[PDB]
């Protein structure tokens, strides 16, 4: 009764292009049989909310990634928030949700304003610069290990760590296999980095380890969290990012209504992870038999959620293919739903509004002008380089 697709949606080409093998996915049912993987799809924007809001079922202590847990040893010892489930998932999550607080963004939105700023101004005097290394790498860079509170040495790995990471979420192909081969280097950096005495007092890193005196988490946690931060923190809002100025590259019109209200910034980077959806995919395991879209999933089954199919979907989305700087975004998908929805999303959004602030107010236009070059990943899904011309206002 299911329908079987051999779309490889992890391949090079569906990176290429993923929009028409994207409507191929919802279009062919409410859940699809991945042959290439082995794996349930769900694509369409009802049936990927519904399984995110359904942890009892659609678990993520397996793993979030194709590797099942209970069948293969995990490449890194197991997340403790992202890759658990309530209650384990509980005080773990809440010491997180403390540390990147609403509170806590008043102590860097200062900082972080000032150095968006500062980047503009200087992409500005030099007129032609890449969007992604002199903008959407270099403003997170200059920003977020900083707040983690991480000394000067070895940051060259967290971008390859990162890059791993997100990788390894993927099916064992040649990307992810690329990635995990001779990385032991990355993660000893990574890994030594979470212990206490290497985080700067008042970083996000010594916070929570001070959060161990509370009893909410032990202290043998502590490292595993802060090493989630350092996973999941700076290489999403590169893309993040990096997918709002190539919206307001393209869609010039939208650039022109931000720069006339630039209070719209906060909700032109919320378009942006929408209609770009950085983080395009990931895994649940079910936990027994369940009906889903009238297709019956056994016990142990992956099932791979199209988190930016959801995002576009014209079923849930009017004109889901244009970036929209005014639509009322509030229910996409691209940070996730219910209990794990982005513990991070206060960061991410500060260093969106941030930067698109600082170019609602000083650019007057930005224009594509040398070739653009897609970064593939298993994952994430954003640019390599996007040279672009600035003009200012
Ligand atoms: C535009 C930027 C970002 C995007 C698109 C994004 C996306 C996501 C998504 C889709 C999830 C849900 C995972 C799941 O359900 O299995 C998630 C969870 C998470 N994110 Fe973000 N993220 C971003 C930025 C950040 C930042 C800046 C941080 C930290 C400073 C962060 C830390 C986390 C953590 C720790 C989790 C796991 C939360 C849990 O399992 O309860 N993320 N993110
Ligand atoms: C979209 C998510 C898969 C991003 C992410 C990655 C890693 C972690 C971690 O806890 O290490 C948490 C969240
Ligand atoms: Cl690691």
């Amino acid at each position: 009764t299911i329908p079987h697709l051999a779309i490889d949606p992890f391949s090079l080409d569906f990176f290429d292009d993923p929009y028409p093998d994207q409507q191929t996915l919802r279009d062919a049912g409410p859940v699809v049989y991945l042959d290439k993987w082995n794996v349930y799809g769900v694509a369409r924007y009802a049936e990927v909310h519904a399984v995110l809001n359904d942890p009892t079922t659609f678990c993520s202590s397996r793993g979030v990634g194709l590797s099942d847990f209970k069948k293969e040893k995990p490449w890194r010892p197991p997340s403790l928030i992202l890759e658990a489930d309530p209650p384990a998932h509980t005080r773990p999550r809440a010491v997180l949700s403390k540390v990147l607080s609403p509170a806590t963004m008043k102590t860097i939105r200062d900082g972080f304003a000032a150095a968006a700023d500062a980047k503009v101004d200087e992409l500005l005097q030099r007129g032609c610069i890449d969007a992604i290394a002199d903008l959407a790498e270099a403003y997170p860079l200059s920003v977020f290990p900083d707040a983690m509170g991480l000394k000067q040495e070895g940051r060259e790995h967290l971008l390859p760590y990162a890059g791993l990471v997100f990788n390894a979420f993927g099916p064992p192909n040649e990307l992810r296999q690329t990635a995990i081969e001779r990385s032991a280097p990355h993660q000893a950096y990574v890994n030594e980095q979470c212990q206490r005495p290497n985080l700067a007092p008042g970083g996000f890193g010594a916070c929570i380890h001070a959060f161990t005196d509370t009893g909410e988490i032990t202290p043998d946690e502590a490292p595993l969290l802060v090493r989630s931060l350092l996973s999941a923190g700076l290489d999403t809002t590169v893309n993040g990012i990096g997918a709002a100025v190539y919206c307001l590259a393209r869609f010039p019109g939208e650039l022109q209504r931000l720069r006339s209200d630039p209070t719209l910034a906060r909700n032109a980077f919320e378009e942006a992870v929408r209609f770009e959806s950085p983080v395009q995919t990931f895994f649940r395991t079910t936990t027994r038999e369940v009906e889903l879209g009238g297709a019956v999933i056994g016990e142990g089954e992956k099932v791979l959620m199209f988190l930016g199919s959801a995002n576009r979907d014209p079923r849930r989305w009017s004109d889901p293919d244009l970036y929209d700087i005014t639509r009322k975004t509030s229910g996409h998908v691209g940070f996730g739903s219910g209990v794990h929805m982005c513990v991070g999303q206060l960061v991410a959004r500060l260093e969106g509004e941030v930067m698109l602030s600082a170019l609602a107010r000083k650019v007057a236009a930005i224009d594509i002008d040398g070739p653009v070059k897609r970064r593939f990943n298993n994952t994430l899904r954003g640019l390599e380089s996007l040279p672009v011309k600035l003009t200012p206002a």
